[PDB]
């Protein structure tokens, strides 16, 4: 049920809207949330893209004042969240092997430290200090940042955290509902009776497409532009494999004088910040994009070229009809696209990791040939095996995905 319990409390509620702006509590970061701080319980979070992950390990910490751990083994990721924080007036730090960081750690001046999983497995009596000295309102991993190809591989070294700090909660995040995953997650942590929750995986007013490339970038890009200049039907957000083909993309929608900001690793934080908030506001119609964009009303995700592998496939039209009205989500690929290029794969001299890519890159390109609904393949590959009503009623008709459609031709 959406329904919360217990009621967050009048210091809760406004402490989320004083750090964090938010005005309500969504039901499962609130399961997490209040499981943290009143029962001090290990949760394994399986939640979809945009529901709202970052809440449950941010927002307890700054509640209570003391130290929310985040363990992640991506440097750039968590120095890029100091800055969101930090624009929040929530102070964090990243430590590592960091001398006029740790001292202030000691005097309570930073709500959210990032490390990294290397760091913890060397420094387990210092993080021993700290829940002593401060306390540490929790411990949080994501497997996501495991994309060093698994979770195992990713965390092994954490299997002695618990033991370590027994008392303190671990939040583990995962974006997938496997059953297998769950338990490697169990496992590799060594979680005691975790609470596990879950948010389903489908997302209804998505209409899924996949079609192939014609020769020409603007030749592509026509059939989803309406008369006025022309423009798109509505904000669109089209992902590019690389940020060389997402200045070529932004060069031709130029050409049309289409409104365009590009959105990338290369730019800085505050650059990033402008083009997110120029697209919030409705100042640009489209981001060419290679780091998430929360905006409620996209009305086009286009992939520009294969995506990578599902999960950043499923990440990325996850930021579309946010606000639940009908939004449109195409993949425009050819099989020479270098998401599905064997060459750099094949490269890989290590069995394993050349395995684990392989396998990726196959289950993307099966989901793109494909004749079966797109819907039930993507949940299907989220292991989120109890469809819901909704799921059924969507499935099999007109604004399912394209296999659907042309089925009822
Ligand atoms: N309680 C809330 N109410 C409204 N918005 C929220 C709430 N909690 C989080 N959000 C927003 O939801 C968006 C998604 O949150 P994130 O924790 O960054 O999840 P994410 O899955 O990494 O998002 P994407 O998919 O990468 S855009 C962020 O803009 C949050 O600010
Ligand atoms: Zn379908």
């Amino acid at each position: 049920k959406d329904f919360l319990w217990p009621a967050p409390n009048e210091e809760q509620v406004t402490c989320l809207k004083m750090y964090f702006g938010h005005s309500s509590f969504k039901p499962v970061q609130w399961k997490v949330i209040h499981s943290v701080l009143e029962e001090r319980r290990d949760n394994v979070a399986v939640m979809a893209t945009g529901y709202g992950k970052s809440l449950c390990f941010q927002y307890p910490p700054v509640y209570v004042g003391k130290i929310g751990l985040v363990i992640s083994p991506l440097i750039s990721l968590m120095e890029d969240q100091v800055l969101q924080l930090k624009m929040s007036n929530i102070p964090a730090c990243f430590l590592g092997s960091s001398a006029n960081v740790l001292t202030d750690i000691k005097l309570g001046k930073y709500r959210i430290v990032y490390v990294t999983p290397e760091y913890c497995s060397g420094n387990m009596g210092l993080l021993q200090q700290l829940e002593a000295d401060i306390g540490i309102t929790l411990i949080a991993v994501d497997e996501a940042h495991c994309i060093g190809h698994d979770f195992r591989d990713s965390f092994r070294k954490l299997g002695s955290l618990k033991t370590a700090l027994p008392m303190v909660p671990i939040v583990a995040l995962t974006a997938t509902a496997s059953s297998s995953i769950r338990e490697d997650i169990v496992a590799c942590l060594n979680l005691r009776n975790p609470q596990i929750t879950c948010t389903g995986f489908d997302r209804p007013n998505l209409y899924l497409e996949v079609r192939r490339k014609t020769g020409n970038i603007l030749q592509d890009l026509q059939p989803f532009l309406v008369k006025t200049h022309w423009e798109f039907e509505g904000p669109t957000i089209i992902y590019c494999p690389s940020r060389k083909m997402t200045q070529q993309v932004t060069g031709e929608l130029r050409k049309l004088n289409l409104s365009c900001g590009t959105y990338h690793a290369g730019m800085s934080f505050s650059t990033r910040a402008d083009i997110h908030h120029r697209f919030v506001r409705d100042e640009i119609q489209c981001v060419i994009a290679t780091m998430g964009i929360n905006k409620a009303d996209i009305r086009q995700v286009i992939h520009y070229g294969a995506p990578k592998d599902m999960e950043s496939y499923y990440q990325e039209i996850g930021r579309a009809g946010r606000d639940g009205l009908q939004s449109s989500c195409h993949v425009l690929w050819a099989p020479a696209d270098i998401n599905l290029n064997r060459h750099l794969l094949t490269e890989i001299r290590n069995a394993k990791f050349r395995l684990y890519k392989l396998k990726m890159m196959a289950k993307m390109e099966k989901y793109l040939h494909s004749s079966r609904c797109r819907r039930q393949i993507i949940l299907s590959h989220f292991e989120d095996k109890q469809v819901q009503k909704a799921s059924l009623g969507i499935m099999g008709t007109e604004k399912c995905c394209d296999n659907c459609r042309s089925a009822l031709d």
